């Protein structure tokens, strides 16, 4: 429910950790809803669990995103509801925007609430490019 200690029976099984306190902090506003910028990168490289700060939002979207934003071609939102602190790590889908499509690709994404009120997010990877995990800056 509260920690995550890896894969059982697997080599990178590990010591437990509490996803609150041992997380990888991103201030990235191009990661904004509202960013239109021309670039495009892709969240491909992405492991492990992510807290997002910063004036482009400290959640993910819960709705779907328009193309091109979020410094990306294919934007990738929540298809959930933000768990409450108490609720464990939580199993969600994030689903990527494309081609009339709101949910072109999907991937699996676990999310955690946290004591101090914000959430963490284990991200692995993306199921193309170019695609990012987009936050909401309302
Ligand atoms: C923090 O998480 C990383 C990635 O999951 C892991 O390799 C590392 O052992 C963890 N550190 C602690 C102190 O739990
Ligand atoms: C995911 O999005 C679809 C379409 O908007 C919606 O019908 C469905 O209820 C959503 N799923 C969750 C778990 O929110
Ligand atoms: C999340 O749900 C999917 C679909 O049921 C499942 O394949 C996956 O193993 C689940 N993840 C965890 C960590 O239980
Ligand atoms: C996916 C299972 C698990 C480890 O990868 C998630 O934290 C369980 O500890
Ligand atoms: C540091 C995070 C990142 C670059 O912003 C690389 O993994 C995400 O794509
Ligand atoms: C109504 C807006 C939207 C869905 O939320 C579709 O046009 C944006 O992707
Ligand atoms: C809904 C009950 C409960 C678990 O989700 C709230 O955190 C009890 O611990
Ligand atoms: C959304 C994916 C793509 C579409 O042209 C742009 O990155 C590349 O296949």
């Amino acid at each position: 429910l509260d920690l995550d200690c890896g894969a059982p029976g697997t080599p990178e099984a590990h010591v437990c950790f509490d996803p609150c306190q041992n997380y990888t902090l991103l201030d990235e506003p191009f990661r904004s809803t509202e960013n239109s910028a021309g670039s495009q990168g892709c969240d491909k490289n992405m492991s492990g669990w992510y807290r997002f700060v910063g004036e482009g939002g400290v959640r993910m979207s819960e709705t779907c995103v328009q193309v091109h934003r979020c410094q990306t071609d294919a934007p990738m939102w929540l298809n959930g509801t933000h768990p409450a602190l108490g609720d464990g790590i939580t199993n969600h889908t994030a689903c990527a925007h494309w081609s009339g499509n709101c949910c072109f690709w999907k991937t699996e994404v676990l999310v955690k609430a946290c004591p101090g009120g914000y959430h963490v997010y284990r991200l692995e990877g993306t199921p193309w490019c170019n695609l990012r995990y987009c936050t909401d800056p309302s």
